[PDB]
């Protein structure tokens, strides 16, 4: 069938700026027409081109298209000028989950178990499709209008067939190991976000890169007393040194096992985006 006619960037009146990145500028506009708000993320083409990010810019485009889930940021639309391009992204309206982390200090139990599994799920869907994340953190776990989580960042993202290094406190051992990524990859960095919403801060923290690597290798984080054992069980099952081994990976025979875990003992995992979130303290 035919598709609706192309968005210029004068169909828009662009607001606020709501992030940006290294490559891109994501800036907060409502449709004319519609009165619809987007993010409406702007790369550069020349900028692009210098710093050869076309397969990274071609594969965002390309993952965000085949994304259909309630807790992913949907592409609505993309267009272009002579100079930039223009993507046109689903608008959560709270922000990133680090603010809610840095607001609240820390989550309590119903709260950490919602977000968490919302996460679990999101991730579940993410690799059912064979998609890496590969830089999952509280910085791209956007919240939208209703509380409910929104997943976005797919430049680093890899589709598996059968590179690269994100944040450093997310870094999973085996990419400093044997230069190594894999669905297990996002299953460390669900442990560390879990560690975070539990105890305020992220597992593996130090001076410079250097230092975080080396406690990330010896595995050297601990556990306040007051955690949660549940919570804490968990953790323990996802930061684990060999990437095989991790609660929710094929070798561990999948999500299954995962979302049967104790600490999801009170999750109904079929309707997630429909029940109405816990309030943040
Ligand atoms: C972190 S700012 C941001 N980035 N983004 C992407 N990348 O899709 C969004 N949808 C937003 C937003 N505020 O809605």
């Amino acid at each position: 069938p035919p598709q609706p006619r192309k968005k210029r960037p004068e169909d828009f009146k662009f607001g606020k700026i709501l992030g940006e990145g290294s490559f891109s500028t994501v800036v907060l506009a409502r449709e004319l027409a519609t009165s619809r708000e987007y993010a409406i993320k702007i790369l550069e083409k020349r900028h692009i081109i210098k710093e050869n990010k076309v397969p990274y810019v071609t594969r965002e485009r390309d993952v965000m298209s085949r994304l259909d889930h309630p807790f992913f940021v949907k592409l609505y639309f993309t267009f272009q000028d002579d100079e930039k391009l223009y993507f046109g992204l689903s608008y959560a309206k709270n922000g990133e989950l680090l603010k809610y982390i840095r607001k609240i200090g820390s989550f309590d139990e119903t709260c950490t178990r919602f977000y968490t599994a919302e996460i679990v799920s999101a991730l579940e869907y993410l690799h059912g499709k064979g998609i890496i994340h590969r830089d999952l953190k509280p910085e791209n776990i956007l919240l939208n209008e209703d509380m409910h989580i929104q997943i976005t960042d797919f430049g680093t993202a890899k589709v598996l067939s059968p590179s690269f290094v994100g944040t450093a406190q997310y870094v999973s051992p085996e990419l400093l190991t044997e230069k190594s990524a894999c669905k297990s990859s996002d299953l460390w960095a669900l442990g560390c976000i879990i560690y975070q919403l539990v105890a305020g801060l992220p597992p593996f923290r130090a001076g410079n890169e250097y230092l975080i690597f080396q406690k990330i290798i010896k595995l050297e984080y601990d556990f306040p007393e007051k955690f949660f054992p549940k919570a804490r069980d968990l953790v323990e099952k996802l930061l684990v040194l060999d990437a095989t081994k991790r609660l929710g990976c094929e070798e561990m025979e999948g999500y299954g096992p995962l979302k049967a875990h104790p600490f999801f003992e009170s999750v109904t995992w079929e309707n997630l985006h429909q029940q109405t979130p816990p309030k943040l303290t």
